[PDB]
């Protein structure tokens, strides 16, 4: 009887935007949403409507209020049952999080290719376009725990998990296409310098320390992932709005035994778009949770993220024709020279019903590859196909994470693998070994084929000793930090420079910052003196005179490495912040929102206080958040409508908010006494990015959405110095 | 060599003030800190200079950079044993964090009480005054997980482990003197409440979100905790600047076996200071690490944390002479009914030498009691007991976690106790049960005693029957609560009512909202109509006529509730931002340096730039950090130097530092030109109380200053900051 009468606790199970209700598990927010993985996962579910609480043993429970004890302040007993069970199963709640990317956010999707690409690979998930394959998929970070910030500096982990007929294959990405190392042997060394120091455990989700600047200064083969890090890559928007990466060259196999090297892609239709690293840092303050959040209402909205994969491919013949190793897994392969070819789309439509259950537990491993796709020698991909598995047997409990229902294939699987912790599989095989006579062998092996082959490795040559030796050609560090650099807009540039600036200026020993600068002279004198300068640091004349590094197979740039040199952007999904007062222009605001609802574009509606506020025309207008409550932050652009300006005219956090949102380049829209506040933010005959009106006219509505399409407005960084946010 | 030839790489051994030299395990940074504990680590600990690199069987590694592979484009070998044991140990370092308070910073320590406790306790470590007791001390917060951040709004833990001579004690409290909830049987109820909620795993170390206030509406015993997490008490400025308390009442029993009633105490020694919840929520931005640096480096610079232990007792037959029960840990004892004897001090003075190995690994139980001590039958307390042993069996991975070294008694241990996994102690006794004639059955009882006696339970009388039930007596849920809001001061109050009204806010479902500000009228009309005007809220014309609870025992207030009324400020080690200029006043500098180290208050140095500067005395000044890299967030005040102040004048870095101390109530000091920042920060030529100012900071400008500082913030300027966008 605890529920309101009128029924608000519920959420509706139809698509409503950000804010509108109480977010809820997926399959209670959206019952009609399928795919096979998602409908195998039904026998696992549990209800609670209309249910007597009980023991995990299935005992209804009279009074879950009370310990059971010698009289009423008495002592507890011993015999009470029910307490330790309560007790004992919160005491085991928890398990070892993932040694790296322990913070991460996941959703279910499907995915489909445009066309068979039966003439390059067999994989039967490749195989037609008709075929629909079930997907799960987890973004994360690299160095914090589960409870840190998701808007860090730091690379972002984008892993895929196909459930196809032929297997589970998980695509292990990363957000740029390259690591900081070249052999496995080294992750624990890179893995611990840039994690948190080991005698204070210092800092979380920050590679702005020491340790790691120092690992770098002395491993230059860093400096290709760290460029990509310190760019604004580092900082995305969203999980939609940023690019995903295979890293290594993988091979595709076809019917006839023919070998294509591969690297994969994943393109965001929703573009590419990031933050700017003073908002970002606030952020992790005033929203934590703020790529974990904008992700599950995304997906509750309707606004689906959406991707295209796509192949890099290299013919095996053509294996040395670049300047660097494909192998090499520090240097990208540049778009100019191997372009991608569009191969499907993938859409992540439904959230979890319970995160432990379904995002914690679930379990990718880059080994996990299915007939028509193998692996190369790339030697940091050879030593990660250890880690994954070894890693599940503590952090998942035992050899059975397979049976946890996330991670199952939706498509068989019989072996004579037996027993193990937590085994939920009962076995009828007569025999757990094979050969056997007393099953007639089953199950059995099937040979290689083009359709439901059984996996067979590509018979690749291997000649030479066994050594553990770097191959020279792997030994070139300055010319792709270099491609990437030149490719990069001259606002871009700035914000390389300040992310490596800002991260040194934490770095306690100077020579390691002068060290790092050193290194960066042998990429580019311009970013090298521009750090140098902003740490006070002064170039001697060697390093005046460093050689550039040769250009990658003559390009002097590539802007496909670039976020916005080639503008790719969609406004379906992006947030305004609309600022009330106490008395809206009823006309104002309706415009305003039929032209964001055209385009698919949020809002939400703040005031100093919560509650409701009344429009000139009396509309009742409902409170989303507090000015301080959702700060500029959080939204992508700023709309003040006319109304009772004076109201929020001398309010402090309102003004604050346009000047937050100012400094960070957001679109601001001002409709007839809201131009007043030009004043705040210093700007009269106006400027680009401010768009102003007598009322929001539908041009005005046009001016807004169009900058909102460009997502932020670079034009206007001169102006922010000044500027006290 | 990798190291620079000057040396710049290793810190001194000898404390330094905070960014001066890198940080260093403890045992590094201050070797001839020692303790009974601290030395009995030393078998265990492990050296790394001048050493072979090797396998964890000892075998030399000749090339740490590459695996074994065939042909050096070739695949990895499955032989390569050095490349698997190095990638496995990596693959298996993380443990589960702790179910709660997985967010935490440690440190080593002493305690020692002022006199002999004999007449009320035979406990060995409160025995004399010469006794020196180890100790291992964990802060936390609650919430939020192991890599969430330090400054969020929520309770904190205060853990103390006591190496006694005759058994550890473990004393486990938190920063306020109750908790949430009656009963240990609702402790996950409350706690799934508070987490993260379980569909999105949203939001992490809030308690701002539907599930948390929905419990709170529908459990008005939690009211009292509630009010105390809304106060700046929830935010505090430092671990050294909180409270401790055990929130139980536990016995203390003597050589003749009488039982008196105790609650436990930390005092802080550098007094009650917090945050506001603007500048904590953006701290938890800025550094998240905040609370755990500001430990580690306090201690490096040889500003230890100080508590003084202090008793609350009440004799046996005062147990009923309250009008709240003693074993309702929702309820409080006032200090103005029972006083606080300050019994002894405790000291941190040595920071860990590994954070995993000595932090995450250790291990606290309230059930941890010596003789001389007692338990009670409150019921939150008693339901503990179980808990605190049986996660350790998961977190730690079996029943030996005791054998972890930080764990380790440095008293005698012998049981009949045998094998679990990873088990350290080679047992020699030819026996492993009692009673046994093939040892002569050692090792053997011993008999209670005043002295190195067995343990022996004091022997309570218990009359009841068996039952699930709330004792009435428990049953009143707002009296408490309001006593605390009339203990508070007027900016005190403001503040709990910014707290329930900023978190109100981010509530999804308005009727939760409407349901606690209903609640809080049966608390006080002044905060609940206070409440309710932030959220859009009517109180009805029956919520305006809510009686309110009575007087607790008729006391009107306590101000011992309070962290400001009563001042208890001390700042020795408190910090401060000076930002320079391109040409500073070397004036101005030398006279702001020489009165911060004399009262032992720390400076940053501050520009737009790393690097140094050149005073116009031709002095060289090194930068500590950025405007922007050090932000207002992270000191308790500014100062603003002469010199060439145009360099910095238009710097809006700069100008929005001064806005956001400010916005934060903290003490500013503008000295010559420095006062043209007055502008931004809208102060008028008239000057303000709270902002110092002079043509030189010549002697009564710090006086100034550090006078501001005791204060540790303006509360005046409140109403002031209204007008500021920042
Ligand atoms: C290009 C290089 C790499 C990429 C792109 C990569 C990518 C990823 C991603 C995306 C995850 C998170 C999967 C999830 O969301 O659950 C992950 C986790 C992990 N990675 Fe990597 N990784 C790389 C290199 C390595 C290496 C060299 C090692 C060790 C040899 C390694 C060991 C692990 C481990 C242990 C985890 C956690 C495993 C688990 O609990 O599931 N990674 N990696
Ligand atoms: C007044 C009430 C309570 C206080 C003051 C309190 C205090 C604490 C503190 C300070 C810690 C952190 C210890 C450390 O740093 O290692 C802790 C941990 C814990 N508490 Fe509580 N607690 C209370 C109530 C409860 C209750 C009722 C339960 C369970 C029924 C409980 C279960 C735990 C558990 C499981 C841990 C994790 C311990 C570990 O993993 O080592 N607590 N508590």
């Amino acid at each position: 009887s605890l529920a309101p009468e009128d029924g608000s606790h519920r959420p509706a199970a139809e698509p409503t935007p950000p804010g509108a209700q109480p977010t809820a598990p997926g399959s209670l927010k959206a019952p009609d949403t399928r795919n096979e993985k998602l409908n195998s996962l039904e026998d696992v579910r549990k209800g609670s409507e209309n249910y007597a609480l009980t023991t995990n043993q299935g005992v209804r429970i009279a009074d879950d209020q009370n310990s059971l004890r010698a009289g009423n302040r008495g002592p507890t007993l011993l015999e009470d049952f029910i307490l330790r069970e309560k007790i004992t199963h919160f005491d085991h709640e928890r398990i070892p999080e993932r040694i790296v990317h322990a913070r991460g956010s996941a959703a279910h999707g499907y995915f489909q290719p445009y066309k068979s690409l039966s003439d390059i690979t067999k994989a039967d998930f490749l195989s037609d376009p008709n075929k629909i394959t079930p997907v799960f998929v987890r973004f994360s970070t690299v160095q914090g725990g589960a409870g840190s910030a998701d808007t860090v500096r730091d690379i972002r982990g984008f892993a895929t998990k196909f459930y196809t007929e032929e297997g589970i294959f998980d695509l292990v990405g990363n957000n740029t296409p390259i690591f900081f190392i070249q052999d496995a042997h080294k992750f624990p060394d890179f893995v611990h310098a840039v994690k948190p120091e080991p005698h204070w455990a210092i800092p979380q989700g920050q590679s702005a320390h020491d340790t790691f600047w120092d690992y770098v200064s002395l491993q230059p083969e860093t400096l290709h992932n760290v460029m990509w890090a310190m760019s604004d890559r580092g900082i995305p928007r969203s999980y939609r709005t940023m690019e995903g990466f295979g890293i290594h060259t993988f091979r595709l196999i076809n019917a006839e035994g023919k070998a294509t090297f591969v690297r994969f892609h994943w393109k965001p239709l929703a573009g590419k778009a990031s933050l700017v690293w003073d908002e970002a840092q606030k952020l992790t303050g005033r929203d934590p949770d703020f790529h974990r959040r904008e992700l599950w209402e995304a997906i509750e909205a309707g606004d689906f993220p959406e991707y295209e994969l796509g192949f890099q491919l290299i013919p095996e013949e053509d294996e040395f024709k670049f300047d660097f190793d494909l192998l090499d897994p520090t240097k990208l392969i540049p778009e100019e020279l191997v372009p991608v070819q569009r191969v499907g789309k993938m859409v992540l439509n439904r959230n979890p019903d319970n995160f432990f259950a379904e995002n914690e537990q679930a379990a990718f491993c880059p080994g996990h590859i299915v007939p028509g796709l193998d692996f190369t020698n790339d030697p940091l991909l050879q030593g990660r196909l250890f880690s994954y598995i070894d890693t599940q047997i503590s952090r998942l409990g035992g050899p059975n994470f397979h049976e946890i229902p996330i991670n199952r294939p939706t498509c068989p699987y019989h072996n004579f693998q037996r027993d193990g912790m937590h085994r939920m599989g009962i076995d009828t095989n007569p025999a757990n070994y094979e050969p056997n006579s007393i099953n007639d062998n089953w199950p059995r092996e099937t040979p290689p084929g083009p359709k439901r082959g059984g996996f067979e490795s590509y018979q690749e040559r291997v000649e030479g000793n066994k050594v553990r030796e770097r191959s020279p050609s792997f030994g070139e560090y300055y010319s792709h930090p270099r491609l990437f650099w030149l490719s990069q807009t001259p606002f871009e540039q700035r914000h390389i420079v300040d992310g490596f600036s800002f991260e040194l200026s934490k770095v306690v020993r100077p020579y390691i910052r002068e060290r790092v600068v050193d290194q960066l002279a042998h990429i580019d004198l311009t970013l090298a003196q521009a750090v140098a300068k902003n740490l006070g640091i002064e170039l001697t004349d060697d390093q005046l005179n460093i050689t550039p590094p040769p250009d990658v197979n003559s390009l002097k740039k590539d802007p496909s490495l670039s976020l916005y040199a080639i503008p790719d952007g969609d406004v379906k999904g992006r947030v305004v912040a609309i600022l009330l007062n106490d008395e809206v222009r009823s006309a104002d605001l309706l415009a305003i929102l039929k032209a964001l609802k055209a385009k698919g574009v949020h809002a939400k509606l703040l005031y100093s206080r919560m509650g409701e506020v009344t429009a000139d025309d009396g509309t009742v207008l409902p409170i989303a958040a507090t000015f301080a409550g959702a700060p500029s932050l959080t939204v992508d652009a700023v709309i003040v409508p006319c109304g009772n300006i004076a109201d929020i005219a001398d309010n402090g956090d309102a003004n604050y908010y346009l000047m937050e949102a100012y400094k960070h380049l957001k679109p601001i829209a001002l409709a007839g006494d809201a131009r007043k506040f030009k004043a705040t933010i210093k700007v009269d005959q106006g400027e680009e990015g401010i768009v102003e009106a007598d009322s929001a006219d539908g041009s005005f509505m046009d001016e807004l959405l169009t900058l909102m399409a460009a997502h932020r407005v670079w034009s206007r960084i001169p102006k922010i110095d000044k500027i006290p946010a």
